[PDB]
């Protein structure tokens, strides 16, 4: 539980960070934040947002300078975490991330069409991350082109990515809208919660009927009809649509007690698990009698081999993979942990008591985390509870409070609250991965895709990124290239005139660990990052004529300080 | 050195964010981020940089999406934290912010006129402080217009701003450049630190000199002057410009050892330090000599009272109050612990031993710092070294690392590691501060100036922000305002055309702490925070026609999914 000088942690911790936009990575049990990796927010420091290489990634036809991603999760092998990706949601600006985990850098940014705020999203697990599940949350006109605003033509889809190549393989229409998704362990099915089967706006319309649903897609015959050209096309998008609205092949709607939220899947592979949210309760899904439900042999709630009544409020579940399951109650602000097989027992009719303890979390529950508790592995040993209000569990910082994530040992038969986790913008999901499931880098090879571009700009002017310190002139174009080792550029002097779009590309030499550079160009809003052996690009347009120095601002030698250069911009 | 659950920690940590653009808030000592003010970069989350109210803060004429922060501290009264206001600098667009203490939040950005890279700064410590000291690290021509790009007539200022309006006072015209600087504890003196008085670019003529300089400014004499009307001004600016160069009655310059950087102020009062990097030494001079040396009764150097040898690469000093000062040693990676009063004894001849103990640092010590050691009551309890490489101290996360903060225990006589933390994007300094020296607000007052223009723009509207949700239509402006509360919104639907102008104003009517309230518009890249008896608006263009969903994005209630509404974007 403690992690000393000199120690490492022995998981990590990849944390959303919600609408402030990045991930952050953490070890636990220190709970120390090890990184952030951009992804929709702009860093100042890195330059994800600004360097042309990460805005090649974000793409889209807008610059967006926010992000809102609630839910991270990492590629699988076989229900196991395989460590290659880590992939999350955009609410915000209706986008969806990869990030690549050998170097902890974004990779891929996709925009999913005809659709509206990306939240639920989920993994395929076998046999592996083939499929990245995305769920759009409101209801919007088909096409949403402003000539019928009308909410009773307003709906909503369940996006399929595909997750090697980053695009959308499919979208299946639905009624209601769709909160929280989880998949299966064999991936032939796909499940999602949702709270808005009324299709309205105002919060009376959308706490109308006593019960929503959980929409469960079959992927086998939705990718099935979509290969046999049985589809359809919405707006100027090309990807296929199928529709899973009312009596459909592709979809199976069951009833579940009043706006579920979360959607999880247990470790042994055999409960989709809906939390209540309004219902004091969580409905059990059996995975196994999902066949017969598509094949109309047995009734819609008949799936239903469970739904416990356990508190006011609950909104996620998490396992241990010993047969328990841990819930958080929002409005009774606890984790509750509970026997499934006695849920099933109770639910049948016995008297077995299910639930085994009831821990106070510290104000307001949201998401709920378990060790491994996303692949056959759960380990059982952890169990993180972020909640959502922080009160007085920290030195008081002003009107806006950190929220506060807590660790708690569930290693044994009680829960134990061990450490109180502050944290900034509100996380959502996160997920904990051992030590050794993820294969780091430390240098940057010189064939790496994350600059692929800048060597292909470099062949074009004939420059070799490793030795030369060239400028360029492309009429209004300056194309400035330099080499970074020691506390030097290879270049401490360039002109171009005023109004010229300068672009400066660094390539970083040395080869030693942890020697990092940057580049900021003085009263230009410009910064970036050159770890070793990495070319990184900026463009930006000269200023009014004058001096303007440019330094590195990386702490990376005794002689830091020198490390600079100057840009001169005449009059044109 | 531990804090438990429920407990609280005993000092506010104020880190630097570094080029990362932000300044953050941690507890001492259990090093845990407790919130993350925006300043120079732009906040996903709170908004800060896409809100109204933080954009007419940032001012200027261009939008910049960096910073590089350096330097945090914190408003005094007769040598003491006072706890009102918090000051740091940005070296990338050459800016420097302030931050009210009582809401955690930037509050002032002035703009730094004719000069570059504002690096060095620090506050005025006697009677209080009225002055805001800034250096400006690279030589510019005066004026920087482009018509000379030669370094010989290339220069640099030292400017004092006004605390209480953020307005500059005054600046000074040196010779070489300005790294780092400190102030006495009587008011008359400023001093700052030399490593380029060969105004050179490139690294070997920066080093040329066997001594460089520790500038020391007669605040008294410069104020007299500028009030006297004998000054000048350089382009566009207004501000006050005094002659520091060369034989001056305004600054003193006194050699010191090789590119000297850190510049620190013992708490006793009487000592101002530079640190020599290039030299293994450390410069002590003499705060009480410097009367006699600006009427010329002693020599230059008679100021320094000590010079002692240390290690490879002294950058930083800090004290504890008693009598002992640490220094980094970024070379030979570790922080020394030596004893003033000996250093003084040894300097004259003795053979006293002054060096009491080095601690290893783990990788290339930056910034050193001794809680209060920058009042009069310095306790010397904890001492934080801010390390530039982590290498093999945490988890591997990339080519990227975290730095590494290390907490030291300096309570006794021997110096004790006690934790590792570790932090993104390079911080520089940090100041501590005791629990008791804050005094924050839990709820904003409807009078709050974070939204005086809110609240304007809403009297000539006649709007009254605590209980109207109206839309007023102004030609292609639309300014939208909304109330809030539980889990709604005052307004669920309004309508604007395609291209108007539309400004969203919010205002959370809610009481209770901790309820924040936010507000995003997906696909429109915008959110902003909405804390407690706050109003804040964003104001964006509206796109293609069609709908739009709004939403809270600040977990607020159990409603929280459902607090949302819709514009409607139809064709003009
Ligand atoms: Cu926060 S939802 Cu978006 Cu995940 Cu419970
Ligand atoms: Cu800017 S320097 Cu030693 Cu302060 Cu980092
Ligand atoms: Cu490169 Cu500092
Ligand atoms: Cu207001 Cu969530
Ligand atoms: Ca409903
Ligand atoms: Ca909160
Ligand atoms: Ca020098
Ligand atoms: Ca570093
Ligand atoms: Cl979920
Ligand atoms: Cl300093």
């Amino acid at each position: 539980a403690h992690v000393a000088p000199g120690e490492l942690d022995e998981y990590y911790g990849f944390w959303s960070g919600g609408h402030q936009g990045e991930v952050r990575v953490l070890g636990v049990p220190s709970m120390r934040e090890l990184m952030r990796i951009p992804v929709f927010n702009v860093d100042s420091a890195t330059g994800w947002g600004i360097t042309n290489e990460s805005k090649e990634i974000l793409g889209g036809d807008q610059q967006y300078l926010n992000g809102d991603c609630h839910h991270p999760h990492i590629s699988m092998t076989d229900g196991r975490y395989d460590g290659k990706y880590l992939f999350i949601n955009d609410k915000a600006n209706t986008r969806v991330a990869r990030i690549r985990l050998d170097i902890m850098k974004t990779d891929k940014i996709t925009h999913i069409p005809n659709v509206q705020a990306i939240h639920g999203l989920r993994l395929q697990k076998v046999p592996k991350t083939n499929y990245v599940f995305c769920n759009a949350e409101f209801v919007i006109p088909q096409p949403n082109d402003g000539t019928d605003f009308s909410l009773d033509n307003s709906y909503t889809m369940f996006t399929a990515i595909d997750a090697e190549t980053m695009d959308v393989a499919w979208q299946v229409i639905v009624d209601g809208n769709l909160d929280n998704t989880d998949a299966d362990y064999t991936g032939k099915y796909a499940t999602s919660t949702c709270y808005n089967s009324e299709r309205a706006v105002d919060l009376a319309g959308t706490m109308r009927n006593d019960r929503d649903w959980v929409v469960v897609f079959n992927v086998e015959r939705i990718a099935a009809a979509v290969k046999a050209g049985n589809f359809k096309t919405i707006g100027d998008s090309k990807v296929p649509v199928v529709d899973g609205r009312g009596e459909s092949e592709f979809t199976r709607y069951i009833p579940v007690p009043k706006n579920p939220h979360g959607l999880n899947t247990s470790p042994d592979g055999k409960y989709f698990i809906a939390n209540g949210k309004l219902s004091p309760t969580v409905s059990v899904i059996a995975i196994d009698k999902l066949d017969d439900l598509f094949e109309d042999k047995i009734e819609l709630r008949d799936t239903i081999v469970a739904e416990p009544e356990l508190g006011l409020g609950p909104l996620h579940t998490t396992f241990d993979g010993r047969g328990n399951a841990y819930t958080t109650l929002f409005i009774d602000s606890q984790v509750c942990k509970w026997n499934i097989a006695d849920a099933i027992k109770h639910y049948n009719g016995d008297r077995v008591n299910y639930i085994r303890q009831k821990l106070d979390v510290q104000y307001q529950p949201g998401h709920n985390h378990a060790s491994l508790t996303e692949s056959r592995d759960a380990d059982g040993k952890w169990l993180v509870v972020l909640s959502k209000f922080s009160k007085d569990r920290f030195l008081p910082v002003g009107p806006l409070h950190p929220e506060n994530d807590q660790l708690i040992d569930i290693s044994g038969e009680e829960m134990k609250l061990v450490h109180d986790g502050p944290t900034y913008a509100e996380p959502h999901d996160c997920i904990l991965v051992r030590r050794d499931q993820i294969k780091t880098k430390k240098i940057y090879e010189r064939n790496d895709p994350y600059f692929a571009s800048c060597r292909a700009q470099a062949e074009k002017d004939g420059v070799t990124l490793e030795s030369d310190n060239k400028v360029i002139r492309d009429g209004n174009k300056v194309r400035v290239y330099m080499t970074s080792v020691a506390p030097q550029y290879g270049m401490t002097d360039f002109k171009v005139k005023e109004g010229d779009e300068v672009t400066v590309y660094i390539t970083n030499l040395d080869m030693v660990e942890d020697v990092t550079h940057g580049f900021c160009m003085v009263n230009h809003g410009v910064s970036m990052e050159i770890s070793p052996q990495q070319t990184a690009s900026v463009t930006f347009t000269a200023g009014k004529p004058g001096v303007y120095w440019y330094y590195c601002n990386w702490f990376c030698h005794a002689l830091h300080m020198e490390m600079v250069g100057r840009m001169l911009v005449e009059a044109a």
